[PDB]
């Protein structure tokens, strides 16, 4: 699988997994922007991580 | 008591919701889309084609 | 386990999309399209008129 | 083109090419159609080294 060299190249599995589950709920809990275009969809949330991994991202 | 907005989610139905989701999941997994600092947070973003049936509805 | 986008990948073999991501790949190295900047990241965009076989295909 | 690649050493430029390839057999990115012919577009963050130097 693709490494971005974003935030996820910082992060170990099991924090980038609790992030993916974050995105997914908030995903299922109406939070964030999904859009769509010519392309297709854009899905876009922010939010504050758990203090373990806000610390290592902020 | 889930907030219901007014975006692409309010045309899809729930097993809709429920693979598009998962797509969000697994994408943010497999290393597609743009995990940001943002002003306070995080910020992740993502694009994409959903499979067929979901596509035949968005567009 | 792939994602299976609904776009014109959906209409298209194997064989068909084997071809296109060379195509795609050789466009790159060769200057054809467009590399820019963010999104937060890359956003690369090329068009072409593929073969008349996959041409029919997808008009 | 003067665009990113331009920039981009060989090493990076068949980087890129290699996961513009990928992405599209595993059907991230767009492929539509128009009068015209095919356009794909696809976004990702590179691996560190490049997206140090892109960003
Ligand atoms: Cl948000
Ligand atoms: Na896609
Ligand atoms: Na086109």
């Amino acid at each position: 699988h693709h490494e971005p060299g974003d935030l996820r190249h910082d992060l170990n599995q099991q924090e980038r997994a609790t992030l993916s589950s974050n995105v997914q709920r908030f995903f299922m809990i109406g939070h964030g922007s999904l859009t769509a275009d010519a392309g297709g969809l854009t899905y876009t949330v922010s939010w504050v991580p758990t203090k373990q991994i806000q610390r290592k991202v902020a």
